[PDB]
């Protein structure tokens, strides 16, 4: 589980909505497993807004934040689950770390702010849906 809020945005995986999201939805994209809801309070985070390849991600499933490189955000061929048929996922950055059911929406950071959230894993694998091309998410 997990969330970024920035101003009066609250940004999830798709698959974790809830209903009050989907009551407040903004925006949405299945192939990118995100869904951005709109909150009354003002938020506490910041957005990256770079090209950095290296972070530190939060795993909650060993309570503790790794340091990673990734790929650029691309198009990558995900396996059905009980959430989605198999398809390609857009705009998925993928680095080697561990990542399990439940991890999704653990932030990703470089010293810019939030990169993006845990979307896919497995294989000693973890897959993160970046956000940094969401200009809007900041006005
Ligand atoms: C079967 O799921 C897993 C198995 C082992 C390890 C991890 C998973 C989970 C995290 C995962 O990668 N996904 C399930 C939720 C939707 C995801 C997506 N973006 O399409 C895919
Ligand atoms: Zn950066």
């Amino acid at each position: 589980s997990g969330a970024i809020y920035v101003g009066n945005y609250r940004v999830v995986n798709r698959h974790l909505a809830t209903h009050n999201d989907w009551a407040n939805l903004v925006w949405e994209d299945s192939s990118r497993d995100l869904l951005v809801s709109s909150t009354t309070a003002q938020g506490c985070d910041t957005i990256a807004r770079c090209d950095c390849q290296t972070g530190v991600y939060y795993c909650s499933s060993r309570r503790k934040h790794y340091p990673v490189s990734f790929s650029k955000p691309s198009l990558i061929f995900v396996e059905a689950s009980e959430y989605y048929p198999a398809r390609y996922q857009s705009h998925l950055m993928l680095a080697v770390g561990h990542s399990e059911p439940g991890d999704c929406g653990g932030i990703l950071r470089c010293q810019h702010g939030v990169v993006g959230i845990v979307s896919t894993g497995g294989n000693g694998l973890v897959g993160f849906a970046d956000v940094r091309d969401l200009l809007w998410l900041d006005e």
